[PDB]
């Protein structure tokens, strides 16, 4: 069983553009997403799963900022902090961080321990961010991942 | 948990180079490493366990070749095949890819589910590849890792 998840990085301004795909499998240790993912910045980014299976923009403070229609990071247990993949009492939606290569291309499969089925993450959306993920609230919020670039819905 | 392994790019005729640590920590959901290394190449970097507690060249037809002395991919239970870090009939020692980015600079933790205590890692070696890993003996064994760039002992 598999989830294949469409990305797109996102542009309310002229419009989402198809960036490859994430698929979901299970593993006997959780969830695997592997990424086929290109035309993105190099470096490490933030990749999290959010609350609504939406990756619409919405105004904040006069500004549609791109993907907030996801909500925050996905907290069922009420975590209230950001933290590592491999942290109980961390949003359940934190993911391992994905690596996008030079040539901006992200292949490179990485393990969710905390999530086990697949059933379990449908109904929301997976966010990739600008930045980097510390995961730590410190010194910067969320990981320091910062601006929403490339987001799916899980489905 | 906490053993910081101190991690040397290796060079048998120019002399080998301090590159940083991994520090090994145990989560309720296995071995974590956290790297801090500076000056490897930019990209992905097959990253195992080795079965020796050496990081020692050793010859190989005539050339007395990098990281040799470390011998195979750390594998207790005989499985004789490489794969991946959640993969069970996979060499225990395989670990996920290390990612460097463009500044040479490896700071992202990767957690082994397989390995759940300190002592287990204790009496070996960890090492990093040139090449890649895509967690498979095809199209190229051991995943394509090829030569042994650097390496440290776990003590
Ligand atoms: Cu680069
Ligand atoms: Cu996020
Ligand atoms: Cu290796
Ligand atoms: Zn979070
Ligand atoms: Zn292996």
């Amino acid at each position: 069983a598999s989830i294949e998840v469409k990305v797109q990085q996102l542009d309310p301004v002229n419009g989402n553009k198809d960036v490859g795909t994430v698929t979901i499998t299970e593993s006997n240790y959780g969830l695997v997403f592997t990424p086929d993912l290109q035309g993105l910045s190099e470096g490490l980014h933030g990749f999290h799963i959010h609350e609504n299976p939406s990756c619409e923009p919405k105004e904040e403070e006069g500004k549609l900022t791109a993907g907030l229609g996801a909500g925050g990071h996905w907290d069922p247990k009420g975590a209230k902090q950001h933290g590592y993949p491999w942290q109980d009492d961390a949003h359940l939606g934190d993911l391992p961080a994905l690596t996008v290569l030079h040539d901006g291309t992200a292949t490179n499969p990485v393990l969710a321990p905390r999530l086990k089925h697949l059933d379990d993450v449908r109904g929301h959306s997976i966010m990739i961010h600008t930045g980097g993920d510390n995961h730590s609230d410190h010194p910067a919020p969320l990981g320091g991942g910062g601006p929403r670039m490339a987001c799916g819905v899980i489905k």
